[PDB]
């Protein structure tokens, strides 16, 4: 029961990899200590592999057994439909890794004959042999972050004709049966302003409240043959196709369970036995079985009345407290039970009597006072690593703009406000290219997004009150100060008068550009203009969006 066996070849680049912030003139305007910067390479490979091998040992008792139960139950209450060829072929990026069969993304969402007549062909495949493993490429991410230094996490994926076969299979299922099996656990059916809603509600809804979040190591690593076995079980519940059944049997036993990885060069790697990080049903089934560990954990514990906020392998639990003693005991009992599903911990839980120190994806609720003095409460983080990347994509231009999906998710936050927005706005001004799409990823779906209409979509995600927060608490002012401290960012009264700045440029220009000024950046000024709910924000087509979690899972909307 390894998660892995390796041969001993290298993953290997397939373009060379920059390991060190690259510098342009813009660089110095937002980030003076370049050293602090560096994107993971293929280098670090090798201390992954170490990291992420071990012997997984499963322990499953009867709480275990009856919340698969409840899970399943639930699952059979599930209709799910088969895409056709075209539908998923309209789902795959752009930008999509090219199939070793000679076609490529673009020729997929064209519906070019070669593209189609292999996905045909692998759908074929699929239906008529349920045992011969599925080949995956092993690839080292190139992310970017500050110093503290990470290894390259490990991207595991299959060949494009699978994929788009993946999304013909399960698309439809993974889009539909996790808020079935979780109702409001399911953290991805979730805008950010509903998400600060759901966590503020339930921890009120508590007499006395406690939680903690839980921190599962490598989880990937952690997910078992058994894990994917049972997976497959929730979506057997479904009413499915028969075509479906078979598809969905045979890539769980395929591709889901294990199969060999070769590097870019195309040697044979070694052997997996634990979830592939790049897979359809990697969000999922992630969310699933950490919902059932968790789940099941809770029973053991006898933690009372359990609110779980799953996504994927990010877990929050909020509950009544018994006391602190007796919490700290429900914890580790907790963290036992998790231990012997296969989810042992990162760092060991603690238990927190303040909402505001709860980290869960990656963020802590805080609040601030809108136009009318009413407290709204916000999702924030340390923004040390959104800078690193935002600093990294000032110089290269990246297929993922991290800045981008940082404003739209965060824009209620000051960091976001008045770093983010006042940086990037300048850049698109200067290369006048307000109008031109950028590609961005929420819970792991890209976008394509115009960035003049960001109002709009802040409106829709957050309200009109993300346009006039102030008096952030004390510890979210102190923490962006710090990391402007740490990175050698300019001070935010250097960033309200560049503000004030890009803000006269934008109405400057009338048109949605005006707005932008107006919304974006009325916190600049001190003669604010009076901010209205937007005409184009309710013809937005935010469907799509908040609907489930497709990380890995190569998903265009
Ligand atoms: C755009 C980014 C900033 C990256 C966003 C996102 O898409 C993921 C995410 N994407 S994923 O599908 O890869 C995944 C898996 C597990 C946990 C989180 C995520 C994430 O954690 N994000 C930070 C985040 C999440 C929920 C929130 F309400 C708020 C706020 N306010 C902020």
């Amino acid at each position: 029961h390894m998660s892995y066996t390796w041969t001993g070849a290298l993953i290997t680049p397939c373009a060379a990899e920059e390991s060190k912030l690259p510098i342009n003139a813009l660089s110095n305007s937002l980030l003076r200590h370049h050293n602090m910067v560096y994107a993971t390479t293929s280098r670090s490979a090798g201390l992954r592999q170490k990291k992420v091998t071990f012997d997984r040992l499963q322990v499953l008792d009867d709480h275990y057994r009856d919340v698969l139960k409840e899970m399943k139950a639930k699952a059979s209450t599930v209709k799910a439909k088969l895409l056709s060829v075209e539908e998923a072929c309209k789902l795959t990026p752009p930008h999509s890794a090219k199939s070793k069969f000679g076609y490529g993304a673009k020729d997929v969402r064209n519906l070019s004959s070669k593209a189609v007549n292999h996905i045909h062909s692998v759908w074929k495949d699929l239906l008529e042999d349920t045992v011969t493993p599925i080949d995956t490429t092993i690839m080292a991410k190139n992310e970017v972050f500050c110093v503290q230094r990470k290894p390259a996490r490990l991207i595991v994926f299959p060949d494009l004709g699978v994929r788009v076969c993946e999304k013909m299979a399960l698309y439809d299922v993974v889009s539909t049966l996790p808020q079935v099996v979780m109702g409001s656990s399911y953290g991805f059916q979730y805008s950010p302003g509903q998400r600060v809603e759901f966590l503020v509600n339930t921890w009120k809804s508590k007499k006395n409240p406690m939680g903690f979040s839980y921190d599962t190591r490598c989880f990937d690593s952690t997910v078992t043959e058994n894990d994917i076995r049972v997976e497959e079980s929730i979506y057997q519940c479904c009413d499915l196709a028969p075509e479906a059944r078979q598809a969905i049997k045979s890539l769980t036993e395929r591709l889901y369970i294990g199969g060999p990885l070769t590097n870019s060069k195309g040697q044979n790697c070694g052997y997996r036995r634990c979830r592939a990080s790049g897979v359809l049903t990697t969000s999922c089934g992630n969310t699933l079985t950490c919902y059932l560990k968790a789940s099941a954990a809770c029973r053991a514990a006898k933690l009372q009345d359990c609110t779980m906020l799953v996504n994927g392998d990010d877990l929050v639990v909020i509950c009544e407290s018994a006391g602190t003693q007796e919490d700290a005991a429900s914890l580790r009992v907790f963290t036992e039970a998790m231990t012997r599903y296969s989810a042992p911990p990162g760092d060991p839980p603690q238990p927190e009597y303040d909402l505001e120190l709860i980290t869960s994806c990656s963020s802590n609720v805080s609040v601030a006072h809108d136009a009318s003095g009413k407290r709204v409460y916000y999702l924030t983080r340390d923004p040390t690593t959104p800078l690193a990347r935002a600093a990294w994509e000032t110089a290269r231009h990246t297929p993922v703009n991290s800045w981008l999906g940082n404003i739209i998710m965060y824009a209620p936050t000051l960091w976001a406000r008045m770093i983010l927005m006042t940086h990037f706005f300048s850049i698109l001004l200067a290369q006048e290219q307000l109008e031109k799409a950028l590609d961005c990823q929420i819970y792991g779906a890209c976008y394509s997004i115009e960035p003049l209409d960001l109002p709009q979509i802040i409106e829709r995600l957050h309200g009109l009150s993300a346009f006039s927060l102030h008096s952030y608490s004390p510890g979210e002012i102190n923490r962006v100060a710090s990391c402007l401290r740490k990175l050698g960012v300019p001070p935010l009264r250097v960033w309200r008068h560049r503000a004030r700045s890009v803000r006269a440029r934008l109405l400057s220009q009338g048109g949605r550009a005006a707005t932008c000024g107006k919304y974006l950046f009325n916190w600049a000024v001190k003669t604010k203009l009076k901010l209205t709910p937007i005409p184009a924000a309710s013809r937005l087509d935010l469907s799509g969006w908040f609907v489930a979690g497709y990380s890995g899972g190569d998903i265009y909307h």
